[PDB]
């Protein structure tokens, strides 16, 4: 192992321990792309953690400054302030791919702002947040998942990330509620007559199913459009991106099968993921 190998292996360790769902898919990719994805995943997880868990603006400030050092001087040796091994790997990636640094900065700002979770007033603000935490990630991942760095490729990758964020929301509403988080907008909860705490206590009702399915329909339409444009991605990523769309839809059906429960985390079995992947890439 070279030292750089050890940096990527560390990034992999972070992905493998925490990623119950992304990890299976992304490790189906070829080696250079897989490694780049590990470094991006590790950096984004550290960003998300810094606030949610380790509890400091300064660690987040350190991450931003490290990324800024890489952008300004991609070939200089930096004494990274945040996590050395992760930043060395990201710098290696940036020497080989066009990283959309402003997307990292948008992500960091969104994570900062989320510190004080004010509920979203409008779907526009919810979707603005889906962009900030996940559209941005799709943007970062674009030059890794594709050889085309056109408007269309970034737009598809952004939409894929934001829709994945919406699936995540739809799966985790109970868990999120326990953590003092509601992502459905106040405008939409008000329209559908849903109080999450009330539902958490008294079971799923029809007003809630309707609200949930309103947002699920948005997610499903967005995935169909991503699938329509699968070919903007590289030939090796296409099957993996298709699996992601598919698992996303499978999660929506599991929630539905579990009658929209707020009291367990539905998940797609690893064996079933393999079944879905097999089905998919026989077409390739
Ligand atoms: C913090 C983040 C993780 C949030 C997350 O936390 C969970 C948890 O902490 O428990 C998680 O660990 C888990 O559920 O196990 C999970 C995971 O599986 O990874 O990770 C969850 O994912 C899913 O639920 C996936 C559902 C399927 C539909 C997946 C399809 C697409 C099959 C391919 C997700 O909520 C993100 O960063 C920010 C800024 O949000 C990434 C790091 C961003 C990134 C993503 C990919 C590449 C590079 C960067």
């Amino acid at each position: 192992m070279t030292m750089m190998d050890m940096n990527f292996k560390y990034c992999h360790k972070i992905m493998k321990k925490h990623s119950k769902s992304f990890s299976y898919a992304f490790d189906l990719l070829p080696e250079d792309q897989r490694k780049a994805v590990w470094a991006i995943y590790a950096v984004c997880r550290k960003i998300d953690d810094s606030i949610d868990v380790y509890g400091d603006i300064q660690f987040l400030n350190q991450i931003k400054e490290d990324i800024q050092s890489i952008e300004k001087y991609p070939y200089e040796y930096h004494h990274f302030q945040s996590d050395r091994r992760i930043m060395m790997a990201l710098q290696h990636v940036a020497q080989h791919k066009n990283i959309a640094f402003q997307s990292f900065y948008n992500l960091i700002d969104t994570v900062y702002k989320d510190q004080h979770f004010t509920m979203f007033e409008t779907d526009a603000e919810l979707f603005g947040y889906c962009y900030g935490v996940a559209g941005t990630v799709g943007e970062v991942l674009t030059p890794i998942l594709s050889d085309h760095e056109t408007h269309q490729t970034y737009d598809v990758a952004r939409r894929l990330g934001e829709s994945l964020q919406l699936i995540n929301i739809l799966r985790d509403v109970g868990e999120d509620f326990e953590n003092e988080r509601i992502y459905f907008s106040k405008q939409r909860l008000k329209q559908y007559e849903v109080d999450i705490a009330e539902v958490y206590q008294n079971g799923v009702n029809n007003h809630y199913i309707d609200l949930w399915e309103y947002y699920a329909a948005i997610a499903e339409k967005d995935f169909r459009d991503v699938m329509d444009q699968i070919k903007v991605f590289s030939i090796e990523a296409q099957p993996i991106i298709e699996l992601a769309a598919r698992i996303a839809i499978e999660i929506l059906d599991e929630v539905r099968q579990a009658n929209y429960t707020l009291h367990e985390r539905v998940f797609v079995e690893k064996r079933k993921k393999a079944k879905l992947f097999h089905e998919i890439n026989s077409k390739y």
